[PDB]
Formats: structure tokens, C-alpha cells, sequence
């Protein structure tokens, strides 16, 4: 419940990860400096998977917190990304459910 | 001092396009997808490469990303000028062209 | 999916109250400080704890931070339902009492 | 200019440090999980040192940024900072120029 929205470019490769049921696509993010882990769920982890990568400029939506782990590091958990179409241009399609 | 804003949702309008010489501008209207078991309207406005990528790629009805700044004006009606645009991708897939 | 929202600014009008049974509201509009060498106005909403607080801390005139959600209201009006106002110590000081 | 705002409690003892004609005044906060440190400079530093403390619940709002040094962290330049009304009264003084 601390919103939290990035503008930038994913600057690693993105990662899928597996638990079950349940999907993550994890990436980096660089803003114009601030770097930030966002992590993607469910269908938006298909959307973004679908549709960017590595150098892609984006726009990123959601919550942030901090991740302890064996350091600490600030992450997002994303409601919402796009590509920035400042930077692109884009084709949309829906998902049939 | 401007005020930063983000809000997600869907474009409700057609989109309008304006030239004045050099510059463009494409503006249409975002209506926020809150849930009960209350809603946002504003105007957006889109400049220059913004605005071309937002025509290219996003109409009526599709789902949006907008990050900016909100504006009043009194001419009053309350208006975001966006910095960056997106589809939704939670909500849809995008094929991404520079 | 609600919307946050954050303004920092003034109060330009004299706070109201309204009772609902329990309940209590305090209400009272918001310009934001930008700055040229572009304005913001919005109606905010407090109730509850947040309604006592401010209604006995903060008055017209007085610079503001302001944290919570935006609304539009057809009855078409822009307001915030905030959850966390306080004074802007750029702007000021508080002696702050619990 | 990643904007940023976060409602929590103070939870250390804040500090201030000096750089000649310039002050700085730095705590961390939490939110309700976030930590993160809050560093105030100018006016926004004498505001805060004349009015709050640690275990104080406050609003902040400014940009959010890394540091990198011998780790690297997530901080924020903050624009304003107030005591979070919903929680406590205040009596304010205005500061004659
Ligand atoms: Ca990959
Ligand atoms: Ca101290």
C-alpha cells in the first residue's frame, strides 16, 4: 500500500519463474538515477512477457516494499506496465478468456 | 513544483487530434477501473512524439497506462498532461515497433 | 484499483464540518504551489481521526501536504478522499501534540 | 523526477550533518513493508528538526533515487514532510523571513 510509479528502461534480461498454479516475470528497471527489481504476477506477467525485454523503455505501476533476504533491496509489485510510447510504437491485442 | 499523477484504466472517448504549426497534440478521455463488490474521469493530453505514438497504437475502448502531471483549468475541467502512455499490459499483449 | 494521489499546496477556503451521526467530515479546497518564471485546484475530503486532526491543526492560508485518492463526482467535481494530511515543514514548523 | 510519497512512522533518531552553508537532515522511515531512508535539506531541514522525532508518524513526499556506496540503497530527496494529522494535532508557526 505505498503506490509507487517508474518511467525507464528494463536494463537485464527478464526472468520467468514458477510456484505451482502461479507465474513471475522479474526484471530491472534504470529511470532518467533509480534501479529497481519489478515483478510481475498472473496475467500481467504474460502481458509483459508477451511484449518486452532487455532495452524496452516502459512504464511501470504498483506497490512498493523492501525484500530482506541473505542485504535488503526495494522492489515493485507491479499492478500495470506498458511500453512508453514516447519512446515506440505499439499493436494491441486482447486475450481471449 | 508540478503535481506528478498516474492513473489506470481505459480511453472512453475518440481520440482528437490538433496541429499548431510544428507541434501535435492528441487528447482523449481516461476513465479509472475502480472496483466495488467509484470512479475517475479526466481529459489527457498528449504532445509531440507522445502523441504520435498514442495515435499509431491506442483507440476507444483499449486499456491505459498515463503518467504525468494534473492541471486545472478554469476556461473548469481537470486534465493531465502525459509524460508517458501505455497499454495496459495486464489486461492485453502488445507487438512493440521504434 | 483506487487512485492515489498526492498534492502539496495550500488551503484557500475555510474549512467546513458536517456531522453524520458518528461520523464527521471537514472538507475544504487545495491550490497547489507551481511554479513559472501552472495551478492545480481540488476539493479534500477529511473524515474520522483525520477530520479532528486537521480541523483543530490547520486552517485557510495554511501550506499543506495532502495524501489519498482522487475522485470525480458527476452531481463534475475533483476531489480527494485523504487519508494523510499534515502541514509542509518546507513552509513551516509544527509543535505536534497525541 | 521518479516522484515519490510514503505515510509511516520515523523510526530512528534523525541526524543532522553539515556542508558548510548547507544542512541535511536524514532518518528512516517505515510504512505499514517499507523502509527507507528520508533525507531533508534547507528549510525542509530546520522544519523537521524544530518539529519531529523518532516514532513520530509523518508524510513524505519527494523523488526517489539510489546511492551507491562502500552496497547501494534507496533513499529519498524529500520536497515536503508533515506530521500525518490522522494520528495527532498540531500547532503551526510560520517562520518570519
Ligand atoms: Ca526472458
Ligand atoms: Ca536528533
Amino acid at each position: 500500500e505505498t503506490p509507487f510509479t517508474v518511467v525507464g528502461n528494463i536494463i537485464t534480461n527478464p526472468v520467468r519463474l514458477r510456484f505451482g498454479d502461479q507465474e513471475l516475470y522479474k526484471f530491472r528497471v534504470a529511470s532518467n538515477s533509480l534501479y529497481v527489481t519489478v515483478n510481475c504476477w498472473g496475467n500481467l506477467a504474460r502481458g509483459v512477457s508477451a511484449s518486452l525485454g532487455k532495452g524496452d523503455s516502459v512504464v511501470v505501476v504498483g506497490h512498493l516494499y523492501t525484500n530482506e533476504y541473505e542485504r535488503s533491496s526495494v522492489e515493485v509489485r507491479a499492478t500495470a506496465v506498458g511500453p512508453d510510447l514516447s519512446r515506440c510504437i505499439a499493436r494491441v491485442e486482447k486475450v481471449q478468456p
